[PDB]
Order: C-alpha cells, then structure tokens, then sequence
C-alpha cells in the first residue's frame, strides 16, 4: 500500500468541443447525432472516476486538484503565436484551431488546468509528497506539438510539467512510456534532438498519425538512440503488449537509468475501443503498470507518475482505468471486470502471438536491446 | 443498373433491449449510460437508410416492406418450446430469454416481422421479380439456435427465409456467405448435417461466439465438406479479407454451384466498431460485393440476396451500408467516404498482409481448393 | 376522407444548430449535456413522422417533397444583406448569425427547403390537387423578422410560401392562424401594415418573444384591424384554448372571408413541453383542427393548409400531431394517446376555466366580435 | 455564512428504472429513445452537484455520506409485505413493482442509502453539529406510500428519518414543508391522523395524483388541522409561490411551533419544467429557502434540514438548486443564472398575479390564517 495521488478536476470534463458523431464533424454526408457519440465525450473519464468512488477506492488515496498551469509554463513549450491563437478561439465562444481542431469556449483555461494537474503530478511525486501519481488530464496531450493542435490536444501536458520541472526542481534523465494507442507523436517530437528525456511508444502500426510505424525514427543529434517507436501489429493483445514491455521497454528503462517515469496513459488500447484495433483488457493494464512500478522501485526510488491520455470504450474504459489505479496503489477492490474473461477468450491464438513476438525480438535487436 | 430491391420496415427501428452500457448491461459496477449506448441501437441502421435518402439514391431502388413470417415459418428452424417462450416474455413487456438474451414489449412480432423481410427478399429474386435485393433485418439472424437467442437475435432470418423458399419456391442448392465480423454460428448448426446449402463464414478468429476459430469444423455427415469458417486475424483489413473471398469463397462457389447466393452481410468488420477489431472501409465492403455479384452472375443468373446482420459503429456503418446499395443497384451517388482515405492509411504493411495470405493459402490447401 | 398532402424531406432533419443544453448555449456555467438534450432537435418531428408510418396513416396520404424556394422567393420577404450572412455563415461551416442565432454547415440549403415544402403545401391546396395539407418544415419560421433570426427560425416560411402564392397563382385574402404557443411576431411584422392578410396568434402571455402579450397591437396603416394577439394565461389548457378558437378566431374569419386558411402548427403548448406552460393534449389540437377545417370549409372550399413550427416534447408531440393528421386527413388509426386520460385529469378547475373565459371574452369585445 | 451539511453519495445517481421516452414506457405506440431521456435521469442531480463544484461552493459546505437506513428504520414506516417485494425485484435484477413502478437492479440497497442521507441530515442539525443541511436523496420520497411506490418515490424518505428521529433523538413537533411541484401525498398519508407532525404541501392544482387539488383534506382524527394543501393555479410564478408562503405557509409554523423545519425540496415548479407548468426561476427557489430559514431561526433555533425532491429540467434544475445551496450556506457564489431575466421577463402580468392572490387569501381563511 503506497501513497498514491489522484489529481483531478471537475472543470476538466466541461471542455467540449462542438457536435460530432464519433469522430465525424456534423455537416455534407455526416449526419447529426441523435444522442451522445463524439469520441472525446468526458463520460469515460469520469466514469472512471465514479467507478473509483463506488468501489471504495477513492478515499484511500491522495486526492488533489491543482493551480493550472501558467503562462511561462506553456512558453517553455509553445510559441505565442499558437497560445495566443489558442486562447483567442476559445475566448470567442470556441470554433477551429486548424483543420480539425475544434475547441469550445473557455478550452483555453480548461486546457492549462489538465497541464497543470500533470504539473502538479511530477512536483508532487519529485518532492518525495507522494510514492506515485495518476493525473486525469483532459483534454489529452500527447499529439499535441509545439505550434499545432492534433487528435484532441491542444497543450503538450507531460512535456509542460517536465520541463517545469527541469526549471524549478532539477529534474534529470526522465523517460516517458506511451502505451496510448497512438503514436506519441507531440512528446517525440518536443525531445527529437535531447538525449535527457528517453521518449518511447507503443502504439498500432499506422493508427494515428495514420500510417505511421516509425520504428527507424531513433531521435536526431544529441537525441539519436533516445527514441524508441514499437509499432505493434494491429489486433495484437496482452501477450504481445506486456512482451514488448518486457523485452524492449524495460531493458531501455535499465540502460538509460532515469530519475522519474511518467506513463502517457491511454486506455485506447482497449479491446472495445473504436479508435483503434488491439484487445487488451483490464489485467493487461493492470500488468503493464506493474511492470512499469517495478522498473521504477528498481530505477529511480519508485517515482512513477502516470497521465490519462486517450481511451474511448464509454464502459469499458472505466474498469482498465480502476485497474490501473488499483495496481498503482497496491489496494485492490471488490470489482471484478465483468468482460475479463470474455476478452480474454477473444486473445489472438498462438501462431499471431509467436509471429508478433518475432518482430519485437527484431525491434529489440534493432535497438540494440538484444 | 440492376433492378434492385431494398426490403425494411420501420417497426424493426422499435425493436428494445433494456439498458445497457454499449454492450454490458446495467447493474453491479456498470453505471447506467448517460446517453445512447447500447449496442444494438437502432441509429446505425437508421442513420445507413437516411444517407440512402439525402444521397439520392433510395428512389431508384424497389423499395418493399413484407408480410412477416408466420408460425409456419418459424416451425421450420425453431421448435415450439422456444418459440412459446420468446412471445411469452415479448407480450409480457419484455424481459429475459435465457443469459444474455435481453428482449422488448413486442419484440416477438418485430423479429418476425424481420424475418418476413428477409422471406420476401429471397422469395422476389427467385421468381425473377427482383435482380438482387437487400433486406434491413433487424434485430439480426446469423447467431440464432434453433432453441437459444445469442449475439443479439432471436429468430434465425436466413435460415427462416431459405427453408421457406425450398418449401414453397421449389429452391434447390443454396450458397450463404456471412461476412459479418462474428462467426454465423446459428447457420453453421442449422445446415451442418446437410449438404443442399453451402455455409461460409468469414469471422475474426475467436471474436464471437469468444474463443471459437473453427476451421476444422467442416459438416457432418452428408454436410462433411459443406461448411466453410474462415477465421481471420484480429487487425486484417481490406487486403486479407478480398483476398479470403476470392482465394477461398468465390472457388468454393463455383465448385458447389448454388442455385441462390445469400449474403449475411454484416458490417461490424469496419475499421471503427467497437465489437470487434478488423480494418474494413466502405470500399472494401464495396469490392466484397462486386466479387460476390460477379460470381452470382457466372453461377445462378445473378441472383443475389443480402440480409443485414451486424455492424456498430454508428456514424460509419452508414458508408458501408451506402457502398453496399451502390454496388448491389449498379448506381454511384455523389457521396464520398470522408474516413476512405484515413482508414486506407492504417491498412496493416505488407509483412502482417503476407502472413495473413499465407495463412489463407493453408485453410484453402487444407479446403481442398489449392 | 379528404385527399390530404404530406410535406416532408428527411434533408430537414439533418440542420443543426451547435451544442444546447436544452435551449442554454454551452459555456460559462452551462455544463455540456450528457446524451441528447438541445430543444430544437430533429427527434420531436422525426418521431412524430415514425408514428404516422407505424400507425399505418402513411401510405393514406398525398407524401411529397418539394423544391427548395428559390432566391427570388425568400427576396419577397427578407433583404440580401440578411440572406448574404445567412448563406455566408452556412457556407463556411455553420456559426452565429447574430446574437443567439446559431446555424450549423449547409443549414442555408435546408432553410430553403423547409419554406420549399410551405411553398409546395399552399400551391397544391390552391390548385385543388390537394383538399389540403400539411407541411414538416424544420427548421420552423414564425419568429423570423425579415433581416433577423429569432426563435429557431431563419427564413419566413409562410411569409414566403404566401408571398409566392400571391405573385404566381393570383392569391387573394389569406388567414394565418398561428396556435404554436410562442407568440407569431415574424408573421405579425411582416403583414402589420396589410389588410389582406389576417394575421391571428394565441399564445402564452409574456412567453416568447419574452414579456410581450400584444392584445392592443391591431396593425398599422391599412392593416389596422388585421392582426389579433389572443395572450392566453399559462396554465391554460383544452378548455381555454378551444373557447378562443370559437369565441374569437372563427367569428374573425367569419367577417374577414378568406380564400385560403394556413395554421401555423406548433405543438408546444402540450401539457409536457419545456418551452411553455400550457396544458393541451392531443384531443386539444385533434379538436382545434376540426375547428379550423371546418371553417375551411364554409369560407374557402375546405382549402387549408398546416406548416409545422414548434414542439418541444419529445415523446408527445408525435402523439399531437398524428391526431392533427388524423383529423385533417379524416382517418383515424388504431393508436390511443397513452397520457389522455392523464392530461385531462391535470386540465384547470371551473375557477381558472371561467376566469380565463372571461378574459377571452373581453378580447373578444375589444376586438370587435361580442 | 452558516454551518451547513451537503449529503450526497455517487451510488445515488446509479439507480435506474429500464427504458422511458421521458415520462412514458418503451412498447406499443411509444418508440424507443434515440439518446437520453426519460425524467428521473440521474443528470439532472449531477449537474447540480457540478456546478456546485465548478462554483466553489462545494469546499465551503460539510460534506457527507451516510450509513444507509436500516431495516428497523424503513419499517416504522413501511410493512414487511412491501420492503420484501421490493428488495425481490431489485434482488432479482430490476422489473415492476406493480403499475408504474419500475425499478433497477440494487434499486433497494440505494433506496436505502437515499433515506439515509435524509436520516442523518436530519439527525446532524438535531445534534447541533451542523446549523441546516441538504440531502441530494435519489431516489425521491414523498410520493411513496406505506405499501405502494408511486413518482419515481420507493421509501418514504422525509418520514423514515423523522420517525428515526423521533425514537433515537426525542424529537417533538415537526414541520414538513412539501414545494415540489406536485402533492406530498405520501407524507400526508403517513401523518393524516397525527398532531405531531405538521404536514403542507403547495403543489400544483391537479397535477400529481392527476386530478388531486386537496384543500379540503385536513387531516384526520387528533390530526384534523394538522394537513395543509395550497393548490396553486398552473402556471403560477415568482409572485404567486412566495406570497403563499408568506400568507399561509409561515403564519401556520408560527402557529405549530416546531421543533424542525424540514423542506421536502422539489425543483420542478421551475419554469422549464416537463412535468408541470408553473414559472419559477432560480431567485424563487432563493427566496423561498430565505423565507423558511428565517422561520427557522426564529421557531427552532435555526434548524432547517431540506431533502431533494422532484425536478426535471436538466440544464436549469443546476441554477436553481446551486440558488438554494447559496441561499441555505449563506455563501453567494459568482454564478449568474443566465435565464432568471428571461423567466423574470414571463411572469404572469398582474391580473392573474391578482387573481392567484385572491385565491390563496381564501385558502388562509379557510385554514384559520386570516
Ligand atoms: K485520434
Ligand atoms: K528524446
Ligand atoms: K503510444
Ligand atoms: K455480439
Ligand atoms: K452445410
Ligand atoms: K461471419
Ligand atoms: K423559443
Ligand atoms: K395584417
Ligand atoms: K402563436
Ligand atoms: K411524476
Ligand atoms: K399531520
Ligand atoms: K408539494
Ligand atoms: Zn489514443
Ligand atoms: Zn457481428
Ligand atoms: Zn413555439
Ligand atoms: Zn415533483
């Protein structure tokens, strides 16, 4: 039993950004919605929440909510010319942000409010406050680049509280897991040429941004070998997530040797999710988080930090986000995930499972990991 | 520009399940849904016949309703005891028939109602009425038992229409092909012992039923040989699945040479549902029937019957149902798949295409057709 | 069984209008709803339409679409410069045409549509090829001003389809008898200063626009005398509102003798809508319609025409109207309004009932007819 | 600024009660609902709670949950026959409890835990470790008879906790003051034929029990004077409620002097209510909390306990219960209502205003008020 902080805020799941029907703008072909729908509804996230309260879980941690973050905060990571067209949109009821970036009025303060609770995760966990933290940062962050919003992001949440950090607390070598989904495309790009932030993600082969793998994509400069793309088959499920963990993730973790871990969580992993094809399940995050808490007992005193990215199963998210709380605090709950056992009768049988084991152990190889 | 049928009633949009949170019902640690939800809604097919509306396309179609099936009807697949059931809960204002099996007020007569869609829709190109035709059946078939209700039916609609048509139309050998994501389990049982109709089921390996593959499931008795599964990898897309059709579907049809080809014509292997994890896009739906059309003409005439099955992803059914309607008519409206091109990017490369090509190429080795 | 038109395109129910809770905008202290929610969704006049098809009225009555109206035919009532903004904002994506006048992408095209199916409704009645008939206009028209949005509606639809009329078929003196329980000012402005067009509204005192009751504006100029506002007291219901039909609108188009009689159709002041406080049911408006047909029928040859405006309750407005369609079709189905008996049970004791009588009856005598 | 308690618990919004469109059941003539919908949804009491939070009022307030109540407290109220049908149906997985009482699965555990939200609030301001408390009780109470549930209302909640209290804490004399919109049937049922307990309920004329006004029932027995009902005209607003209040409501607790004032707290007098038709806007509900908190402080040393009732416009229910909240605490947020001058703006002009007045003067008189 560690003492783990839960960072959240009611505000964050009144960010909206317009009429969507799943992923679709409304208009030309696309009819409206009848009811709910679009993809980055607040429901999953706070149905994690209210299945966190339910279960008794709630109470035993450290819970929190955080000053957003500021002004200088965003400058370490954003040009002005992006924030202030950001908060302009948003000041002016919301609208388009770029092609595809709809954001709604007040997205602006709602935004640096889920900076700032990834910001206040990383303080909290550095100074010693806490053992670990998880931060419900919406909206998400992690496609997010320096002068560009992109699926769903619109500030790069874990790169603000790490160079935050860096600034104001002396913080080192950090490494940064990705096993949203999707390619971690803002993170990897912020680090390209810095040998001092080890960036790595796990995601399905050319999901998003679409058609991207980027395995030979390694880092650039100073930062060449410190990015680590591990472009998994689409349909592949917990044996061959938590082996690519095992077998490339955690051997980078050992030889970088980092001062904190920060997990870009994303539950899109998910085996019900629409926006992406793999089927894991509650126990596959659960492992994950294991294995990642135990590379930071290892490596770094345990300082873990984990921020909520994408996931968008409306009621299945809500048990792997439990799951993942539950490992993180070492309390188990009464819940048992009602599709456990369903899902994992759907896992891949043993000839995809071998065939994706093979192209791991030649990521591995290709990295240098073995 | 074929004459083209296009049977649906709007009683089968009335059809209800009770409350659930997209497929888990309500109660225990699943909070009741906000919004929508449930799976099995009626918008998607809805929102599939409202495009066929606004795209201009539903006015050159023959568009048709029908009497629904009788007790008769039902007689020849279905044994009284489930039958009495099923209408006992259905007058009774709904309720359960059986685990899992979660049925409406009325129900009984909407999937009987269903069925007669697709009766009719057999019947009308049997007799030359119609060159092909589609039927909007819900609630669905292809998982129907004669004497259980699983995956969301509760009458088995094609099986149902078929025996009707070789009872009364004089209907010899008969070909179904069920490209529904999920394993036609309920056709598969009801012919397996019978060598007139040809079953095929292309399906993600293990999806649903769960755990269930069954390539070496092949008929029994004088149907040994007779049913065909084709259990695809989770992740395949549109290359793996046209692939399958023409290396193992359309050889099998020239070799059975069916007097009818059936499509259960699911859509839930699209790149966005939810319930399951393929890359399908509307124009891999469109190639699919184009091949299924083209073997229709070279063995029986042309005609060609699809009865809707599955399909969950609510805004983007509607553009493979749409891509389906234009194939089936010979007509191209203006409409353009606005994701065609962003799920075209996320295809799987060619490593994972060529293991699944080889995969295919053993089960048509060990099929007898290569 | 009179030959009734039914005007409706399913394109109408595809406009949009941004995100509402209920009717508030989104933002500020307004929490982003949850499922469906905003007032004017397509769902009230859909379900209406889905009942006529389930109850079997459908396939009884004259079903059209229409041309969409022209430029020169929305130029007769509003200035380019309010047409121009209309288009422009429709155009570019949807946004705000003024202070709460929300539109959505391609809303300009279905605008024009739903005054198209008023225009198409008025000249087939005038022709005679209709007894009469009934218009699905979405979105609505009454408290369109010429160069302003208000109250959900962006083009003038009667206005237009009158105007029209008057130019192209030589029509003469026309009633407009506006029963939706918001006040018709679109309607009032247009013809305040014309004497042959009789203009005549019921409706909540003080209800929509906000505060304005209006019994003391007759019209202006030549059309002094031309305009009747009926403030009924909110609260009032089947009683209240069947008396001011015969005590007062009947008698003035009795002396006013008119060649065609339009109702402009709302179905808010239903005993369940959010938008008002009026307690009719579908006897109400089933009794209302009798009443004007009626009086069709001894002043124009039963030449009557309904376009549809407001209706905010979800689950029974579709039972008002197809108690509007039964009756003016002259075909009653099978289907009993399931909250009758309930709604007549709440209607006003005999001391509000005669009160409010009272009130009608001073209108009445201000207004020249007792 | 007081000391004021806010009960509440998330298992509360997880109660459901199957399939409705709005107030009706899913089946025959009713089509399902496309999105949310039917009126006792959770939403409405959560987006209260929300802005609560989003406001920062919620960090001022005392929170807590509560030990549910017990078997022993739910039967001073109810017999065994009734609770042990009850428990039966939510045991078994939700269903009717007779006509129109639908029910979910775990309805009855969170039935519990709603009354004893109210027993402890009750019980908190009794002790004197709080000054007033509001309890957000899902399900309701006071439409729940001995033996029947009726309006959504399974356990009587407002009279389990006073009888609770009334054998563990020596209460006396109490005042139950009922402004939901609708009448207190269950508490005055419950305490027909009793002096102790002083029972008023202002309710909408006729509205529910359909067809109830009341005045007339006094109370029985030693309770014969003891039952008060102020039937109030439908569509009565601002002026009407409170000068009820003032006239009849504060002199009779003048007169009863109480040892508690308990609000049974309904929000659906507001004047988007669906389910009834009365005009009430956030500062009504601010005034009328004013005018029993005062009583309070000067009848029983300010204990002031209110228990939600009733209330179903989703997006403006929030405004006025947060007003409530303001008012009770003491504490003003800067929250605006964005609709109090548009509803201020719809009140009744001064005729009715007038008329109502009268009303409600014979109604004091006829109570011995005046
Ligand atoms: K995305
Ligand atoms: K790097
Ligand atoms: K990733
Ligand atoms: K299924
Ligand atoms: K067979
Ligand atoms: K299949
Ligand atoms: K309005
Ligand atoms: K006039
Ligand atoms: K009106
Ligand atoms: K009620
Ligand atoms: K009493
Ligand atoms: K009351
Ligand atoms: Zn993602
Ligand atoms: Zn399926
Ligand atoms: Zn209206
Ligand atoms: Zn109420």
């Amino acid at each position: 039993k560690r003492k783990t902080g839960f960072f959240f805020d009611e505000r964050c799941f009144w960010h909206s950004t317009g009429l969507h029907a799943v992923t679709l703008p409304v208009g030309g072909w696309v009819q409206p919605p009848a009811g709910g729908g679009h993809a980055e509804s607040p429901e999953t996230k706070r149905r994690m929440k209210n299945l966190m309260d339910v279960s008794g879980l709630t109470p035993q941690l450290a819970l929190r909510s955080a000053a957003p973050a500021s002004l200088e905060d965003l400058r370490r990571i954003h040009p002005d010319s992006y924030l202030e067209r950001f908060k302009a949109i948003s000041d002016n009821g919301g609208g388009m942000l770029g092609k595809e970036a709809p954001l709604g009025p007040g997205s602006y303060e709602i935004a640096c409010l889920s900076a700032g609770l990834a910001c206040a995760a990383v303080e909290a966990v550095l100074k010693g406050e806490l053992d670990n933290a998880y931060s419900l940062s919406r909206p998400p962050g992690h496609h997010c680049l320096p002068d560009q919003s992109m699926g769903f992001c619109f500030l790069a949440n874990i790169p603000i509280a790490v160079e935050r950090a860096k600034a104001q607390l002396g913080l080192g070598k950090v490494a940064i897991i990705d096993w949203d989904v999707h390619h971690g495309n803002g993170t990897q790009h912020i680090y390209l040429q810095r040998d001092d932030v080890l960036t790595i993600s796990l995601h399905q082969d050319g999901c998003f941004p679409p058609g991207y793998a980027g395995e030979d994509d390694r880092g650039v400069g100073a930062g060449e070998g410190y990015n680590i793309n591990i472009p998994l088959l689409a349909g592949a499920g917990d044996d061959s997530w938590r082996y690519a963990l095992e077998t490339i993730v955690i051997p980078a973790l050992a030889r970088f040797e980092p001062e904190l871990i920060i997990i870009a969580c994303g539950y899109d992993a998910n085996a019900m999710d629409p926006l992406a094809r793999m089927q894991l399940h509650s126990d596959s995050f659960r492992a994950m988080t294991e294995q990642v808490q135990q590379a930071a007992d290892r490596l770094c005193g345990g300082k873990l930090v984990m921020v909520h990215e994408g996931g968008y199963a409306e009621s299945y998210v809500p048990f792997c986000g439990l799951a993942v709380m539950e490992a993180l605090s070492g309390i188990r709950t009464e819940v048992q995930d009602p599709l456990l056992e369903f899902i994992q009768q759907q896992q891949p049988r043993a000839t995809f499972a071998q065939f994706q084991r093979q192209a791991i152990d030649r990521l591995a190889q290709q990295f240098g990991l073995q």
